[PDB]
Protein backbone atom coordinates (compact mmCIF):
# COMPACT_ATOMS: atom_id res chain seq x y z
CA UNK A 1 0.00 0.00 0.00
CA UNK A 2 0.92 3.68 -0.35
CA UNK A 3 -0.19 6.92 1.34
CA UNK A 4 -1.36 9.15 2.87
CA UNK A 5 1.59 11.09 1.36
CA UNK A 6 2.96 9.62 -1.88
CA UNK A 7 3.77 10.12 -5.54
CA UNK A 8 1.58 8.16 -7.96
CA UNK A 9 3.05 7.75 -11.43
CA UNK A 10 0.57 7.31 -14.27
CA UNK A 11 2.26 5.22 -16.97
CA UNK A 12 1.61 3.23 -20.13
CA UNK A 13 2.34 -0.49 -19.99
CA UNK A 14 1.34 -3.45 -22.13
CA UNK A 15 -0.37 -5.99 -19.86
CA UNK A 16 -2.21 -9.29 -20.26
CA UNK A 17 -4.34 -9.92 -17.11
CA UNK A 18 -6.30 -12.68 -18.90
CA UNK A 19 -3.60 -13.71 -21.41
CA UNK A 20 -4.52 -11.12 -24.07
CA UNK A 21 -1.87 -8.39 -24.34
CA UNK A 22 -2.92 -4.77 -24.81
CA UNK A 23 -1.72 -1.25 -24.03
CA UNK A 24 -3.04 0.28 -20.81
CA UNK A 25 -3.02 3.37 -18.59
CA UNK A 26 -1.92 2.39 -15.08
CA UNK A 27 -1.37 4.00 -11.70
CA UNK A 28 1.95 2.66 -10.36
CA UNK A 29 2.36 0.40 -13.41
CA UNK A 30 -0.08 -2.25 -12.15
CA UNK A 31 -3.69 -3.27 -12.68
CA UNK A 32 -5.39 -2.46 -10.45
CA UNK A 33 -3.27 0.44 -9.23
CA UNK A 34 -1.65 0.44 -5.79
CA UNK A 35 -3.89 0.29 -2.74
CA UNK A 36 -3.95 3.78 -1.21
CA UNK A 37 -4.37 3.84 2.57
CA UNK A 38 -4.55 6.23 5.46
CA UNK A 39 -6.31 6.83 8.77
CA UNK A 40 -9.42 8.87 9.55
CA UNK A 41 -8.30 12.48 9.98
CA UNK A 42 -5.30 12.22 7.64
CA UNK A 43 -4.21 14.86 5.17
CA UNK A 44 -3.79 13.04 1.87
CA UNK A 45 -1.09 14.52 -0.35
CA UNK A 46 -1.28 12.48 -3.52
CA UNK A 47 1.16 13.80 -6.09
CA UNK A 48 -0.05 12.51 -9.44
CA UNK A 49 2.79 12.41 -11.97
CA UNK A 50 1.59 12.07 -15.57
CA UNK A 51 4.15 10.04 -17.59
CA UNK A 52 1.73 8.95 -20.35
CA UNK A 53 2.97 8.82 -23.95
CA UNK A 54 0.24 6.89 -25.81
CA UNK A 55 -2.26 9.23 -27.49
CA UNK A 56 -4.67 6.33 -28.19
CA UNK A 57 -5.69 6.30 -24.50
CA UNK A 58 -5.02 10.05 -23.90
CA UNK A 59 -1.72 11.45 -22.63
CA UNK A 60 -3.58 13.71 -20.19
CA UNK A 61 -5.22 12.46 -17.01
CA UNK A 62 -7.21 13.42 -13.93
CA UNK A 63 -7.96 11.34 -10.83
CA UNK A 64 -11.14 11.19 -8.74
CA UNK A 65 -11.07 9.87 -5.18
CA UNK A 66 -14.42 8.17 -5.14
CA UNK A 67 -16.62 8.79 -2.12
CA UNK A 68 -14.70 11.58 -0.40
CA UNK A 69 -16.71 14.72 0.31
CA UNK A 70 -13.83 17.07 -0.60
CA UNK A 71 -15.38 19.82 1.55
CA UNK A 72 -13.40 22.98 0.87
CA UNK A 73 -11.26 21.15 -1.71
CA UNK A 74 -13.70 20.92 -4.63
CA UNK A 75 -10.74 21.63 -6.94
CA UNK A 76 -9.28 18.22 -5.95
CA UNK A 77 -12.34 16.12 -6.81
CA UNK A 78 -11.08 15.02 -10.24
CA UNK A 79 -13.77 15.27 -12.92
CA UNK A 80 -12.25 16.80 -16.05
CA UNK A 81 -13.94 20.07 -17.06
CA UNK A 82 -16.08 20.13 -13.91
CA UNK A 83 -13.46 20.41 -11.15
CA UNK A 84 -10.19 20.79 -13.08
CA UNK A 85 -8.56 20.83 -16.46
CA UNK A 86 -6.65 17.59 -17.01
CA UNK A 87 -3.07 17.12 -15.90
CA UNK A 88 -0.83 17.25 -18.99
CA UNK A 89 1.85 14.70 -19.79
CA UNK A 90 5.28 15.53 -18.34
CA UNK A 91 3.60 17.44 -15.50
CA UNK A 92 2.53 16.67 -11.94
CA UNK A 93 -0.42 17.82 -9.86
CA UNK A 94 -0.85 17.56 -6.08
CA UNK A 95 -4.21 16.41 -4.77
CA UNK A 96 -4.10 17.82 -1.24
CA UNK A 97 -7.17 17.05 0.84
CA UNK A 98 -8.40 15.97 4.24
CA UNK A 99 -10.73 13.22 5.38
CA UNK A 100 -11.74 14.36 8.90
CA UNK A 101 -15.15 12.66 9.10
CA UNK A 102 -14.95 9.56 6.88
CA UNK A 103 -13.55 6.07 7.20
CA UNK A 104 -14.24 2.96 5.17
CA UNK A 105 -13.73 1.48 1.75
CA UNK A 106 -13.29 3.78 -1.25
CA UNK A 107 -11.50 3.74 -4.61
CA UNK A 108 -9.87 6.01 -7.16
CA UNK A 109 -10.00 6.21 -10.92
CA UNK A 110 -9.36 8.41 -13.89
CA UNK A 111 -12.14 10.92 -14.41
CA UNK A 112 -11.11 12.01 -17.90
CA UNK A 113 -13.38 10.60 -20.64
CA UNK A 114 -13.39 6.76 -20.59
CA UNK A 115 -9.75 6.48 -19.52
CA UNK A 116 -10.38 4.53 -16.30
CA UNK A 117 -11.63 1.64 -18.42
CA UNK A 118 -8.14 1.56 -19.99
CA UNK A 119 -6.72 0.72 -16.56
CA UNK A 120 -6.43 3.69 -14.20
CA UNK A 121 -8.34 2.40 -11.17
CA UNK A 122 -7.50 1.12 -7.70
CA UNK A 123 -8.75 0.75 -4.14
CA UNK A 124 -8.49 3.31 -1.33
CA UNK A 125 -9.02 2.35 2.32
CA UNK A 126 -9.28 4.75 5.26
CA UNK A 127 -8.94 2.89 8.55
CA UNK A 128 -10.70 3.98 11.75
CA UNK A 129 -8.57 3.47 14.88
CA UNK A 130 -11.78 3.28 16.97
CA UNK A 131 -13.79 1.37 14.34
CA UNK A 132 -16.98 0.27 16.15
CA UNK A 133 -16.93 -3.01 14.19
CA UNK A 134 -13.27 -3.91 14.89
CA UNK A 135 -14.04 -6.76 17.32
CA UNK A 136 -16.14 -8.51 14.64
CA UNK A 137 -13.03 -9.66 12.73
CA UNK A 138 -9.39 -10.67 13.17
CA UNK A 139 -7.81 -9.68 9.86
CA UNK A 140 -8.24 -6.45 7.89
CA UNK A 141 -5.35 -5.56 5.59
CA UNK A 142 -4.27 -5.37 1.95
CA UNK A 143 -4.86 -9.14 1.60
CA UNK A 144 -8.58 -8.75 2.42
CA UNK A 145 -9.30 -6.12 -0.24
CA UNK A 146 -11.13 -7.70 -3.21
CA UNK A 147 -11.50 -5.65 -6.40
CA UNK A 148 -14.00 -6.67 -9.09
CA UNK A 149 -13.15 -5.29 -12.53
CA UNK A 150 -14.38 -5.52 -16.09
CA UNK A 151 -11.66 -5.83 -18.71
CA UNK A 152 -11.83 -5.07 -22.43
CA UNK A 153 -9.60 -6.39 -25.20
CA UNK A 154 -10.45 -3.30 -27.28
CA UNK A 155 -9.11 0.10 -26.19
CA UNK A 156 -11.82 2.37 -24.78
CA UNK A 157 -11.51 4.97 -27.55
CA UNK A 158 -11.57 2.27 -30.27
CA UNK A 159 -14.85 0.64 -29.13
CA UNK A 160 -17.41 0.55 -31.95
CA UNK A 161 -21.03 0.60 -30.74
CA UNK A 162 -21.97 -0.84 -27.36
CA UNK A 163 -19.04 -1.84 -25.13
CA UNK A 164 -19.22 -5.39 -23.75
CA UNK A 165 -16.67 -6.48 -21.15
CA UNK A 166 -14.52 -9.42 -22.26
CA UNK A 167 -13.28 -10.66 -18.89
CA UNK A 168 -13.96 -10.36 -15.18
CA UNK A 169 -10.80 -9.69 -13.17
CA UNK A 170 -10.73 -10.32 -9.43
CA UNK A 171 -7.70 -8.66 -7.82
CA UNK A 172 -6.45 -8.06 -11.36
CA UNK A 173 -6.61 -11.71 -12.50
CA UNK A 174 -9.13 -13.79 -14.40
CA UNK A 175 -9.76 -16.16 -17.26
CA UNK A 176 -11.39 -15.27 -20.56
CA UNK A 177 -13.93 -17.67 -22.06
CA UNK A 178 -11.84 -17.81 -25.30
CA UNK A 179 -8.45 -17.34 -23.62
CA UNK A 180 -5.65 -19.44 -22.13
CA UNK A 181 -7.16 -21.78 -19.50
CA UNK A 182 -3.84 -21.73 -17.65
CA UNK A 183 -4.21 -17.97 -17.10
CA UNK A 184 -3.64 -17.31 -13.39
CA UNK A 185 -6.53 -17.04 -10.92
CA UNK A 186 -6.48 -14.75 -7.90
CA UNK A 187 -6.12 -16.42 -4.50
CA UNK A 188 -7.55 -15.07 -1.24
CA UNK A 189 -5.69 -16.65 1.68
CA UNK A 190 -7.41 -17.48 4.98
CA UNK A 191 -6.76 -19.64 8.03
CA UNK A 192 -9.42 -21.83 9.66
CA UNK A 193 -11.11 -20.17 12.63
CA UNK A 194 -10.20 -16.57 11.77
CA UNK A 195 -12.57 -13.82 10.65
CA UNK A 196 -11.79 -11.50 7.73
CA UNK A 197 -13.07 -8.05 6.83
CA UNK A 198 -13.43 -8.53 3.09
CA UNK A 199 -13.42 -5.07 1.55
CA UNK A 200 -15.30 -5.67 -1.69
CA UNK A 201 -14.72 -2.91 -4.23
CA UNK A 202 -16.36 -2.63 -7.63
CA UNK A 203 -13.93 -0.83 -9.92
CA UNK A 204 -16.20 -1.65 -12.86
CA UNK A 205 -16.70 0.57 -15.90
CA UNK A 206 -20.05 -1.11 -16.59
CA UNK A 207 -21.25 -4.52 -15.35
CA UNK A 208 -22.65 -5.31 -11.95
CA UNK A 209 -21.49 -8.56 -10.30
CA UNK A 210 -23.27 -11.11 -8.15
CA UNK A 211 -20.55 -11.98 -5.64
CA UNK A 212 -20.51 -15.18 -3.59
CA UNK A 213 -18.11 -17.69 -2.06
CA UNK A 214 -19.02 -21.39 -2.15
CA UNK A 215 -20.10 -22.76 1.25
CA UNK A 216 -19.54 -19.42 3.00
CA UNK A 217 -21.66 -16.43 3.93
CA UNK A 218 -21.09 -12.89 5.20
CA UNK A 219 -22.13 -10.14 7.53
CA UNK A 220 -22.19 -6.79 5.75
CA UNK A 221 -20.87 -4.08 8.10
CA UNK A 222 -20.17 -1.17 5.73
CA UNK A 223 -21.84 0.25 2.62
CA UNK A 224 -19.98 2.77 0.40
CA UNK A 225 -18.03 4.07 3.45
CA UNK A 226 -21.02 4.12 5.82
CA UNK A 227 -21.07 1.75 8.80
CA UNK A 228 -24.11 -0.53 8.77
CA UNK A 229 -25.82 -2.76 11.27
CA UNK A 230 -24.42 -6.23 10.55
CA UNK A 231 -26.59 -7.88 7.85
CA UNK A 232 -26.26 -11.60 7.15
CA UNK A 233 -26.22 -12.41 3.43
CA UNK A 234 -24.92 -15.22 1.21
CA UNK A 235 -24.70 -13.32 -2.09
CA UNK A 236 -24.04 -9.66 -2.90
CA UNK A 237 -24.99 -7.89 -6.13
CA UNK A 238 -22.50 -5.02 -6.45
CA UNK A 239 -22.97 -2.23 -8.99
CA UNK A 240 -20.27 -0.09 -10.62
CA UNK A 241 -18.37 1.86 -7.97
CA UNK A 242 -20.13 0.40 -4.90
CA UNK A 243 -18.25 -0.99 -1.90
CA UNK A 244 -19.14 -3.34 0.93
CA UNK A 245 -17.24 -4.65 3.91
CA UNK A 246 -18.35 -8.26 4.31
CA UNK A 247 -17.07 -10.18 7.31
CA UNK A 248 -16.23 -13.78 6.41
CA UNK A 249 -15.72 -16.44 9.05
CA UNK A 250 -13.32 -19.12 7.79
CA UNK A 251 -15.52 -21.77 9.41
CA UNK A 252 -15.56 -24.46 6.70
CA UNK A 253 -13.24 -27.46 6.34
CA UNK A 254 -9.69 -26.66 5.19
CA UNK A 255 -9.79 -26.57 1.39
CA UNK A 256 -10.25 -24.48 -1.75
CA UNK A 257 -13.56 -22.72 -2.38
CA UNK A 258 -14.65 -20.85 -5.51
CA UNK A 259 -15.02 -17.09 -5.23
CA UNK A 260 -17.61 -16.12 -7.84
CA UNK A 261 -18.36 -12.77 -9.48
CA UNK A 262 -21.06 -13.20 -12.12
CA UNK A 263 -21.47 -10.22 -14.48
CA UNK A 264 -24.84 -9.11 -15.88
CA UNK A 265 -23.42 -8.87 -19.41
CA UNK A 266 -20.74 -10.48 -21.54
CA UNK A 267 -20.01 -14.14 -20.86
CA UNK A 268 -21.82 -15.23 -17.70
CA UNK A 269 -21.39 -18.30 -15.51
CA UNK A 270 -18.22 -20.13 -14.53
CA UNK A 271 -17.27 -22.66 -17.22
CA UNK A 272 -13.49 -23.17 -17.28
CA UNK A 273 -13.12 -21.01 -14.16
CA UNK A 274 -14.11 -17.70 -15.77
CA UNK A 275 -15.67 -15.08 -13.46
CA UNK A 276 -13.86 -16.77 -10.58
CA UNK A 277 -11.10 -16.61 -8.00
CA UNK A 278 -10.04 -18.98 -5.19
CA UNK A 279 -10.50 -18.85 -1.42
CA UNK A 280 -7.68 -21.03 -0.07
CA UNK A 281 -7.37 -22.18 3.53
CA UNK A 282 -3.85 -22.59 4.90
CA UNK A 283 -3.04 -26.30 4.56
CA UNK A 284 -5.17 -26.87 1.46
CA UNK A 285 -3.57 -28.18 -1.74
CA UNK A 286 -2.50 -25.56 -4.29
CA UNK A 287 -5.27 -26.39 -6.76
CA UNK A 288 -8.56 -25.17 -8.18
CA UNK A 289 -11.69 -25.65 -6.07
CA UNK A 290 -14.16 -28.44 -6.83
CA UNK A 291 -16.94 -26.81 -4.80
CA UNK A 292 -20.58 -26.26 -5.78
CA UNK A 293 -22.47 -22.99 -5.83
CA UNK A 294 -25.44 -23.62 -3.52
CA UNK A 295 -28.66 -21.59 -3.78
CA UNK A 296 -28.53 -18.07 -2.37
CA UNK A 297 -31.11 -18.15 0.44
CA UNK A 298 -30.31 -14.68 1.81
CA UNK A 299 -29.23 -12.41 -1.04
CA UNK A 300 -28.46 -8.81 -0.18
CA UNK A 301 -31.43 -6.50 -0.66
CA UNK A 302 -30.66 -2.80 -0.31
CA UNK A 303 -33.77 -2.00 1.78
CA UNK A 304 -32.53 -4.45 4.43
CA UNK A 305 -29.39 -2.35 5.01
CA UNK A 306 -29.53 0.04 7.99
CA UNK A 307 -26.98 2.60 9.21
CA UNK A 308 -25.13 1.50 12.35
CA UNK A 309 -25.62 4.96 13.90
CA UNK A 310 -28.88 6.90 13.62
CA UNK A 311 -28.77 9.04 10.48
CA UNK A 312 -32.11 10.85 10.29
CA UNK A 313 -33.58 11.35 6.83
CA UNK A 314 -33.66 15.05 5.89
CA UNK A 315 -37.06 16.64 5.32
CA UNK A 316 -40.47 15.18 6.12
CA UNK A 317 -41.82 11.67 5.58
CA UNK A 318 -43.68 12.16 2.30
CA UNK A 319 -42.72 12.54 -1.37
CA UNK A 320 -41.45 16.07 -2.03
CA UNK A 321 -41.15 16.78 1.71
CA UNK A 322 -37.95 18.79 1.26
CA UNK A 323 -36.82 22.32 0.36
CA UNK A 324 -35.84 21.40 -3.23
CA UNK A 325 -37.21 18.62 -5.44
CA UNK A 326 -35.76 17.54 -8.78
CA UNK A 327 -37.64 14.70 -10.44
CA UNK A 328 -34.97 13.94 -13.02
CA UNK A 329 -36.10 12.64 -16.39
CA UNK A 330 -33.61 10.01 -17.52
CA UNK A 331 -33.75 9.41 -21.27
CA UNK A 332 -31.92 8.63 -24.49
CA UNK A 333 -32.26 10.35 -27.87
CA UNK A 334 -30.14 11.49 -30.82
CA UNK A 335 -27.58 8.80 -29.92
CA UNK A 336 -26.96 10.18 -26.42
CA UNK A 337 -28.18 9.77 -22.87
CA UNK A 338 -30.07 12.74 -21.42
CA UNK A 339 -31.07 14.18 -18.06
CA UNK A 340 -34.04 16.57 -18.30
CA UNK A 341 -33.55 16.52 -22.08
CA UNK A 342 -29.85 17.49 -21.99
CA UNK A 343 -26.83 15.32 -22.83
CA UNK A 344 -23.70 16.37 -20.94
CA UNK A 345 -20.71 17.45 -23.02
CA UNK A 346 -17.64 18.89 -21.26
CA UNK A 347 -17.17 22.68 -21.37
CA UNK A 348 -13.79 24.18 -22.34
CA UNK A 349 -13.64 26.05 -19.02
CA UNK A 350 -14.13 23.76 -16.01
CA UNK A 351 -17.39 24.53 -14.18
CA UNK A 352 -15.47 25.33 -10.97
CA UNK A 353 -13.23 27.79 -12.84
CA UNK A 354 -16.26 29.43 -14.48
CA UNK A 355 -17.67 30.11 -11.02
CA UNK A 356 -14.37 31.17 -9.43
CA UNK A 357 -13.64 33.56 -12.31
CA UNK A 358 -16.96 35.36 -11.66
CA UNK A 359 -19.77 33.47 -13.42
CA UNK A 360 -22.35 33.20 -10.63
CA UNK A 361 -25.61 33.51 -12.61
CA UNK A 362 -27.28 30.11 -13.09
CA UNK A 363 -28.24 30.92 -16.70
CA UNK A 364 -24.61 31.68 -17.67
CA UNK A 365 -22.99 28.42 -16.48
CA UNK A 366 -21.82 26.00 -19.18
CA UNK A 367 -22.75 23.54 -20.51
CA UNK A 368 -26.18 25.13 -20.98
CA UNK A 369 -28.93 22.72 -19.91
CA UNK A 370 -26.59 20.46 -17.91
CA UNK A 371 -25.91 22.62 -14.83
CA UNK A 372 -28.51 22.80 -12.05
CA UNK A 373 -27.77 25.21 -9.21
CA UNK A 374 -28.69 24.12 -5.69
CA UNK A 375 -29.11 26.57 -2.81
CA UNK A 376 -26.82 25.98 0.16
CA UNK A 377 -28.20 24.82 3.52
CA UNK A 378 -31.27 23.06 2.10
CA UNK A 379 -32.79 19.59 1.96
CA UNK A 380 -32.82 18.01 -1.50
CA UNK A 381 -34.83 15.14 -2.98
CA UNK A 382 -33.95 13.62 -6.34
CA UNK A 383 -35.97 10.94 -8.09
CA UNK A 384 -34.34 8.86 -10.81
CA UNK A 385 -37.25 7.00 -12.44
CA UNK A 386 -35.89 4.16 -14.57
CA UNK A 387 -36.89 2.57 -17.88
CA UNK A 388 -34.29 4.16 -20.16
CA UNK A 389 -32.26 1.60 -22.13
CA UNK A 390 -28.85 0.25 -21.17
CA UNK A 391 -29.80 -0.34 -17.54
CA UNK A 392 -29.70 -1.05 -14.75
CA UNK A 393 -27.98 2.34 -14.31
CA UNK A 394 -26.03 2.88 -11.07
CA UNK A 395 -26.15 6.60 -10.28
CA UNK A 396 -23.42 8.35 -8.32
CA UNK A 397 -23.37 11.76 -6.63
CA UNK A 398 -20.04 13.47 -5.97
CA UNK A 399 -19.37 15.51 -2.83
CA UNK A 400 -22.03 13.68 -0.80
CA UNK A 401 -23.60 10.60 0.63
CA UNK A 402 -27.35 10.30 0.28
CA UNK A 403 -30.24 8.51 1.97
CA UNK A 404 -31.81 5.90 -0.29
CA UNK A 405 -35.42 6.52 0.73
CA UNK A 406 -36.64 4.31 -2.15
CA UNK A 407 -34.51 1.52 -3.65
CA UNK A 408 -34.99 -0.30 -6.94
CA UNK A 409 -37.69 -2.95 -6.46
CA UNK A 410 -39.09 -1.09 -3.45
CA UNK A 411 -42.56 0.46 -3.72
CA UNK A 412 -43.02 2.20 -0.36
CA UNK A 413 -40.39 4.75 0.72
CA UNK A 414 -38.52 4.44 4.02
CA UNK A 415 -38.12 7.81 5.75
CA UNK A 416 -37.03 6.27 9.07
CA UNK A 417 -33.73 4.41 8.73
CA UNK A 418 -32.75 3.81 5.09
CA UNK A 419 -29.14 3.15 4.19
CA UNK A 420 -26.90 6.09 3.30
CA UNK A 421 -24.44 5.52 0.42
CA UNK A 422 -22.97 7.11 -2.74
CA UNK A 423 -23.85 4.80 -5.67
CA UNK A 424 -27.39 3.50 -6.11
CA UNK A 425 -28.93 1.09 -8.62
CA UNK A 426 -31.82 2.88 -10.34
CA UNK A 427 -33.27 -0.44 -11.58
CA UNK A 428 -35.74 -0.69 -14.45
CA UNK A 429 -39.27 -0.05 -15.68
CA UNK A 430 -41.54 0.69 -12.71
CA UNK A 431 -38.75 1.79 -10.36
CA UNK A 432 -38.59 5.30 -8.97
CA UNK A 433 -35.41 5.42 -6.94
CA UNK A 434 -35.45 8.37 -4.57
CA UNK A 435 -32.49 9.86 -2.72
CA UNK A 436 -32.09 12.74 -0.27
CA UNK A 437 -29.23 14.85 1.02
CA UNK A 438 -28.55 18.29 2.51
CA UNK A 439 -26.49 20.93 0.71
CA UNK A 440 -23.59 21.32 3.13
CA UNK A 441 -20.78 21.48 0.57
CA UNK A 442 -20.30 24.50 -1.72
CA UNK A 443 -18.98 23.66 -5.19
CA UNK A 444 -19.92 21.99 -8.47
CA UNK A 445 -20.53 18.25 -8.07
CA UNK A 446 -21.24 15.62 -10.74
CA UNK A 447 -24.31 13.40 -10.70
CA UNK A 448 -23.93 10.68 -13.32
CA UNK A 449 -24.40 7.07 -14.24
CA UNK A 450 -21.28 5.17 -13.19
CA UNK A 451 -21.38 3.02 -16.31
CA UNK A 452 -18.51 5.01 -17.78
CA UNK A 453 -19.64 4.49 -21.38
CA UNK A 454 -22.93 6.19 -20.48
CA UNK A 455 -21.22 9.14 -18.79
CA UNK A 456 -19.18 9.62 -21.99
CA UNK A 457 -22.45 9.42 -23.97
CA UNK A 458 -23.98 12.27 -21.89
CA UNK A 459 -25.63 10.67 -18.85
CA UNK A 460 -24.68 13.36 -16.34
CA UNK A 461 -25.63 16.69 -14.82
CA UNK A 462 -23.58 19.09 -12.67
CA UNK A 463 -25.08 20.35 -9.42
CA UNK A 464 -23.60 23.79 -8.81
CA UNK A 465 -24.12 23.74 -5.06
CA UNK A 466 -23.92 27.06 -3.21
CA UNK A 467 -22.58 28.99 -6.21
CA UNK A 468 -22.13 32.20 -4.21
CA UNK A 469 -20.32 30.36 -1.40
CA UNK A 470 -18.06 28.38 -3.78
CA UNK A 471 -15.18 30.88 -3.99
CA UNK A 472 -14.99 31.36 -0.21
CA UNK A 473 -15.29 27.61 0.40
CA UNK A 474 -12.64 26.45 -2.08
CA UNK A 475 -9.37 28.40 -2.12
CA UNK A 476 -7.25 26.89 -4.90
CA UNK A 477 -3.52 26.11 -5.06
CA UNK A 478 -1.12 27.52 -7.65
CA UNK A 479 -0.74 24.22 -9.49
CA UNK A 480 -4.53 23.91 -9.95
CA UNK A 481 -4.62 27.55 -11.09
CA UNK A 482 -2.24 26.73 -13.96
CA UNK A 483 -3.76 23.44 -15.18
CA UNK A 484 -5.96 24.95 -17.90
CA UNK A 485 -3.16 27.19 -19.21
CA UNK A 486 -0.87 24.16 -19.59
CA UNK A 487 -3.59 21.91 -21.04
CA UNK A 488 -4.89 24.45 -23.57
CA UNK A 489 -1.32 24.99 -24.86
CA UNK A 490 -1.05 21.30 -25.87
CA UNK A 491 -1.01 20.18 -29.49
CA UNK A 492 -4.11 18.09 -30.31
CA UNK A 493 -1.87 15.02 -30.69
CA UNK A 494 -0.55 15.39 -27.12
CA UNK A 495 -3.92 15.56 -25.33
C1 LIG B 1 -41.45 9.39 -9.05
O1 LIG B 1 -41.88 9.91 -7.81
C2 LIG B 1 -42.12 11.30 -7.78
C3 LIG B 1 -42.56 11.65 -6.36
O2 LIG B 1 -41.50 11.43 -5.45
C4 LIG B 1 -43.21 11.67 -8.79
O3 LIG B 1 -43.38 13.07 -8.80
C5 LIG B 1 -44.76 13.48 -8.84
O4 LIG B 1 -45.28 13.47 -10.15
C6 LIG B 1 -46.64 13.83 -10.21
C7 LIG B 1 -47.15 13.59 -11.63
O5 LIG B 1 -46.44 14.39 -12.54
C8 LIG B 1 -46.80 15.29 -9.79
O6 LIG B 1 -48.17 15.64 -9.78
C9 LIG B 1 -46.23 15.51 -8.40
O7 LIG B 1 -46.14 16.89 -8.12
C10 LIG B 1 -44.84 14.89 -8.25
N1 LIG B 1 -44.53 14.85 -6.84
C11 LIG B 1 -43.51 15.50 -6.30
C12 LIG B 1 -43.33 15.36 -4.82
O8 LIG B 1 -42.72 16.19 -6.95
C13 LIG B 1 -42.82 11.17 -10.18
O9 LIG B 1 -43.89 11.36 -11.08
C14 LIG B 1 -42.49 9.68 -10.13
N2 LIG B 1 -42.04 9.25 -11.44
C15 LIG B 1 -42.56 8.18 -12.07
C16 LIG B 1 -42.02 7.86 -13.43
O10 LIG B 1 -43.44 7.47 -11.59
C1 LIG C 1 -25.44 34.73 -6.69
O1 LIG C 1 -25.63 36.08 -6.31
C2 LIG C 1 -25.84 36.97 -7.38
C3 LIG C 1 -25.84 38.40 -6.84
O2 LIG C 1 -26.82 38.53 -5.84
C4 LIG C 1 -27.16 36.61 -8.07
O3 LIG C 1 -27.37 37.47 -9.17
C5 LIG C 1 -27.11 35.17 -8.55
O4 LIG C 1 -28.38 34.76 -9.00
C6 LIG C 1 -26.68 34.23 -7.43
N1 LIG C 1 -26.45 32.91 -8.00
C7 LIG C 1 -27.07 31.81 -7.57
C8 LIG C 1 -26.74 30.53 -8.28
O5 LIG C 1 -27.88 31.79 -6.64
CU1 LIG D 1 -16.20 6.60 -9.04
CU1 LIG E 1 -17.31 9.94 -7.02
CU1 LIG F 1 -25.94 3.97 -17.35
Amino acid sequence: AVGPVTDIHIVNKDIAPDGFSRPSVLAGGTFPGPLITGQKGDNFKLNVVDDLTDASMLKSTSIHWHGFFQKGTNWADGPAFVNQCPISTGNSFLYNFQVPDQAGTYWYHSHLSTQYCDGLRGAFVVYDPTDPHKALYDVDDESTVITLADWYHTLARQIVGVAIADTTLINGLGRNTNGPADAALAVINVEAGKRYRLRLVSISCDPNYVFSIDNHDFNIIEVDGVNSKPLNVDSIQIFAGQRYSAVLNANQPVGNYWVRANPNLGTTGFTGGINSAILRYKGAPVAEPTTTQTTSTKPLQEPNLRPLVSMPVPGSATPGGVDVVHNLILGFSAGKFTINGAAFTPPSVPVLLQILSGTTNAQDLLPSGSVITLPIGKTIELTLAAGVLGGPHPFHLHGHNFHVVRSAGQTTPNYVDPIVRDVVNTGGTGDNVTIRFTTDNPGPWFLHCHIDWHLEAGFAVVFAEGVNQTNAANPTPADWNNLCNIYNALADGDK
